[PDB]
């Protein structure tokens, strides 16, 4: 009189749950490969910004054998408190990116043993 | 002697977890919107950095009838190379987004199928 | 010859979940900052490309005692659609936020509830 077909599926839905979770871990990577490239064409547009600073005032003098330059700073370029801020944040994806797998590895284990002993009981 | 009233709280948390897993997807359709907003307005900004490449020099000439002009690209555009690589990149979230429905509709026929075959047990 | 042993197993699994479950929710958090601190940085960049507009033509007058100063809008602020708009994506996820919490919440409440009755059958 016991329910082990109803388990059966029982515990057949929480094997699609954990794959659905692991789709959503592969999902969060893309996610974070666009925010990371937005910064790389960041870094680009930095450098053309810095190439401005140089455009002043050319041929700005025809009685004169000089021209005038000034490179003024144009890009605020981040040294410390962005790079060490921006370390911890990837920092802590990778210590909950470590738990995750640590959690779904024992999930497997345990969903298998699950499985395994309800063949045992119909096997 | 069957533990239904404990299945009926099981059954009923996996409904729970999957209602939870469903927002996370929606969640992540927000951030999705988030980055590529920002490539909308960098596009804008590539416009303006062009804009400047005219500037040079205006006026840089008193006895000449002439005005020089030197609109050095300022932007770097990227026409393939990141193109392509981000067209791969939207794809791989289609068919993860694609494979998350096909397991939820899949949950769902089932996690009612369980319930309703609790019911029957105790109808 | 019930299977409370299966149960707890079962049981255990889904308290595995949830745990992976909140964990996206964290990681989620680290997502969005990065996507709001890429703003910070443009903010910053918009102005300097202000400045550019003011750099135009210096010294380009050795014969008439003016400078010409044509400072040109280069960056184009969005004051109201994209705010507006924006204000709409940061609140969409604050109700998706309350409601995962909101569910999680009843899961832990529900989650020791299925633990607490299984000890009971055999405690």
């Amino acid at each position: 009189a016991q329910s082990r077909t109803l388990l059966a599926g029982i515990v057949q839905q929480q094997q699609q749950l954990l794959d659905v979770v692991k789709r959503q871990q592969e999902l969060l990577r893309l996610t974070v490969w666009g925010t990371k490239n937005l910064q790389t064409r960041v870094t680009a547009i930095e450098k053309y910004l810095k190439d401005q600073a140089q455009l002043n005032a050319w041929g700005a003098a025809f009685r004169q054998v000089a021209h005038t330059t000034v490179p003024w700073p144009n890009a605020s370029l981040t040294p410390k408190w962005n790079n060490e801020t921006w370390q911890e944040w990837e920092r802590k994806v990778d210590f909950l990116e470590e738990n995750i797998t640590a959690l779904l590895e024992e999930a497997q284990i345990q969903q298998e043993k699950n499985m395994y002993e309800l063949q045992k009981l119909n096997s």
